[PDB]
């Protein structure tokens, strides 16, 4: 798993042409949507994630939690950015990943905020450029 | 070379505290910056680079040319983001590639900007959300 960490004053995000056959069903509502003083993870879930999505999914949960509680971001939100990594994830396990990031970081305590999956998406956001808004972390099952 | 290429509607930049002790020296004019309609190439300098920055610089050069016409961007932004590795490259050889990849864009005739180096910068960014507007690529020396 590849993600990139950005601690932000905002994230927004539109979701415009879907990227599945069956992407995730939405309402209106979830079409747009957005989070302040937020740490954005961007996650790419790579094919080696395949061997042990829960393991991998728990070592996710950890890491981004230390990074959220080290630049006291209370809000985080689970980004899908595939093209993070070049040897991704078969979409199943992507999604099944990406589920099991955010129920972990949700039953923590974090407010958590997810975008639908399958979908091209537009988004803005905004880095704070602090020393620590921007850090990256590669996040595989123990071989 | 890790890069990431995101399509945008515009991308503005703030200079913040320095992350070296001798960053690239600059004039307030350019403590800011922005560009529309623009493909930002996130570039983070590897390791690896070191054994040839000419030949990690052209084949960035090409890589990128091609994202952006296939993308339509006649604008583009060679944004310094060392955070997308993790085996980042020293110092000087990164700015010795960032300039190259910026010299060798110009000259292909491209609108080419640029941010200062050696510093923690705060960053906002408008993604298209098209089908090609978010791409990835590792560029390293023919081994
Ligand atoms: N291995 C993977 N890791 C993360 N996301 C993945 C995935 N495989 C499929 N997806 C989902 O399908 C969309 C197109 O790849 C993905 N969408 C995106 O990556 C948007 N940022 C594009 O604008 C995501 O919803
Ligand atoms: N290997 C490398 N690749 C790309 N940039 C590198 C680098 N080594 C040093 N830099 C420059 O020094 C700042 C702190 O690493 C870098 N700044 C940044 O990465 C900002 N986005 C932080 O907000 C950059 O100016």
């Amino acid at each position: 798993m590849r993600v990139l960490l950005i601690h932000s004053d905002y994230i927004e995000y539109e979701v415009k042409d879907k990227a599945l056959k069956n992407p995730e069903p939405i309402s209106e509502d979830m079409k747009r949507g957005r989070m302040e003083e937020v740490l954005v993870a961007f996650i790419s879930v790579e094919k080696v994630d395949e061997k042990n999505p829960e393991e991998v999914s728990l070592k996710a949960i950890e890491e981004i939690s230390k990074v959220a509680e080290q630049v006291k971001a209370e809000n985080v939100f689970v980004y899908p950015f595939a093209h993070l990594s070049s040897e991704l994830a078969k979409p199943s396990v992507a999604m099944d990943i990406l589920n099991r990031v955010y129920q972990g970081l949700k039953e923590r305590g974090f407010n958590v905020g997810k975008a639908p999956f399958g979908y091209y998406k537009a988004f803005k956001i905004s880095c704070k450029g602090h020393p620590l808004a921007e850090l990256s972390r590669t996040i595989v099952p123990e071989e």
